[PDB]
């Protein structure tokens, strides 16, 4: 037993990381089949980033201006194109380590693993949630752009995130692998409002179920509630409103533990109104919202991949 | 910027995981060169585990009784031997994916990444600390035995942990890769006292330095203290005593932030005596002790591997 914030095994993604250099700028790229994907701001100088015209900047580049290094191996760049905020560099070699993969646009509240990379080399792996305001709270130093976020389904890697930006507030923003930003953000060094974030209620409930499964049950209370009454409480505490779809997704955890979803909502209501009194749940002194219901079920059933 | 509990990239270890079956029991093994390492209790039935005589049980086994599956590939077992609490199965094929590696016995308070595995297949990766009482607080379901913990130094994997047991208290115990348990534990299904645990003081201090580097500085106080005065406080709160060796290890973080180690100790003293007042540090409402000074420096300098 036990419950940890667990990332997917990263080996299938490690074999796809490359270094991309354009002029003075080096960041990470993702090499799948004969295409390398990277943030288009690889073509910007530091001064360009204040107000870049990406079309004009890209027109000054040719295939031979993009240096792509796969460890020590090398890709000859035979074409380049811009798709939204990503650059797509066609190379003359298909990546022999290309896993089965899909490109996915995830929903706010969903989780994924990030492989943090510098100079095309993997540094570490950790699990994130896409915040309701479409930021992520990551660990990204200079040179980490182009690092990717992903999920695994047995043998298939679904890439969902590519890192582009740290906002002046220190949170992180990026795109799907078609180059569309999550949220209102742009790839420009300017002030950008993220807007109010909220707590992922269905994830908190899933984690309460995980706590009960592992024997942490002190928070189980005496009360029940209604969907509308609980949502009145959710709004006061900046929690996402709970819908019937969320209730349905929690169904299997409800059935395993014998705790009706609305009873768990009343326990969560009491935790929100009264705090945790210096107690902990699964080793945390805060309510955790970075595990989806699917995450909890997977960890409490031992699903494997490759 | 930002600070996350980050695991090492797991790909080099993924390529070493195999399934080991003996009779009814299947768990994980680690395939390096022409040797597969696994917990010796792979030879036990459920009833054996109550009081096993491993020497007598192993005498009833021959090479062909050990089924080792590397995905779909297979190792012919050509020899077997017991080294302390691990079984060493000699196979006729060297693992073509064997990384550069060492076997290391780590110290309490040190950290490592665990690749949780079932049936020889990787499930997830997370970062752990070896508690002062030589347990780890992991996520290990049935069938996870033989999963390993490791660190990476550029291209070299130092294996430090192999999972053997969940104690009746729900914490986890295991061996180094020579089969020697960390702590007083034995591979028998019986009640086993772990003994009092303590908080890893030098790790908490490292994480306070990481917090300051990332802009969380509200806890920085007005006071200083002495090593002996702080240790008086450490003992009251079940913290490990801080030594000069620990002070020396924190030297580089002290120098980067301009905060003398003893000043940070006085900030930690105030946090211990007054709590956190409903504030958070690096997103946590508890004092975190699972980052070593080396961990903090690595994450705030972007060291990479392969």
């Amino acid at each position: 037993s036990g419950f940890r914030k667990m990332a997917f095994p990263s080996g299938k993604v490690e074999g796809c990381m490359v270094q991309v250099t354009c002029g003075t700028t080096t960041l990470n790229g993702l090499w799948l089949d004969d295409v390398v994907y990277c943030p288009r701001h690889v073509i910007c100088t530091s001064e360009d980033m204040l107000n870049p015209n990406y079309e004009d900047l890209l027109i000054r580049k040719s295939n031979h201006n993009f240096l792509v290094q796969a460890g020590n191996v090398q890709l000859r760049v035979i074409g380049h194109s811009m798709q939204n905020c990503v650059l797509k560099l066609k190379v003359d070699t298909a990546n022999p380590k290309t896993p089965k993969y899909k490109f996915v646009r995830i929903q706010p509240g969903q989780t994924f693993s990030v492989l943090a990379c510098y100079n095309g080399s993997p540094s570490g792996v950790y699990q994130c949630a896409m915040r309701p305001n479409f930021t992520i709270k990551g660990s990204f130093l200079n040179g980490s752009c182009g690092s990717v976020g992903f999920n695994i389904d047995y043998d298939c890697v679904s890439f969902c995130y590519m890192h582009h930006m740290e906002l002046p507030t220190g949170v992180h923003a990026g795109t799907d692998l078609e180059g569309n930003f999550y949220g209102p953000f742009v790839d420009r060094q300017t002030a950008q409002a993220a807007g109010t974030d909220t707590t992922i209620t269905v994830n908190v409930l899933a984690w309460l179920y995980a706590a009960v499964i592992n024997g942490d049950r002190w928070f189980l209370n005496r009360f029940t509630t209604t969907l509308n009454d609980f949502n009145l409480v959710a709004m006061k505490y900046n929690y996402e409103p709970l819908t019937q779809d969320h209730v349905d997704i929690l169904g299997p955890l409800s059935a395993q533990t014998g705790i009706a979803v609305l009873d768990m909502c009343a326990s969560l209501k009491e935790l929100l109104q009264n705090g945790m009194n210096g107690r902990t749940i699964l080793g945390s002194a805060l309510l955790e919202d970075e595990f989806t219901p699917f995450d909890v079920v997977r960890q409490c059933s031992g699903v494997t991949f490759q």
